[PDB]
């Protein structure tokens, strides 16, 4: 039940483009949702759960392909 | 600052979807996040501004033949 923080510009295609980069393996996810953090800047964040490191792997390495999107973090902490 | 309650399939396929629809639209949107209301069922969010009844209400419409989605409702808070 790992999350995933996706940092990107703040724009209407970025997002899809995330959603859309995931979504080419159907990976289900657990929580989707996005929120502005100051201006031109939109913070991500998918939660779900794991199975193959390989895919988990590949896919924070995928997302810095994203032309507009700063960098990628596994959100979960203490709880 | 109306928003909009998409239930559907936990799926961020589901997601993806509905997002495409809105950006394909230049439908743009503040923020959005979908938690699973049960099992098989996860209670979509989006928060986007809109002037145009037209496209918002022929938007919910199109919502409707969204594969997995249940139905959506025009979320909004007071006070």
């Amino acid at each position: 039940l790992v999350a995933i923080q996706v940092e990107a510009l703040d724009r209407h295609r970025l997002l899809s483009d995330v959603t859309r980069a995931l979504a080419d393996e159907k990976v289900n996810i657990l929580s989707a949702s996005v929120t502005t953090s100051g201006d031109r800047v939109a913070i991500s964040r998918f939660t779900f759960e794991m199975g193959d490191p390989k895919h988990l792997g590949h896919l924070l390495n995928a997302v810095r392909n994203v032309e507009g999107v700063y960098d990628v973090y596994r959100v979960t902490s203490a709880a």
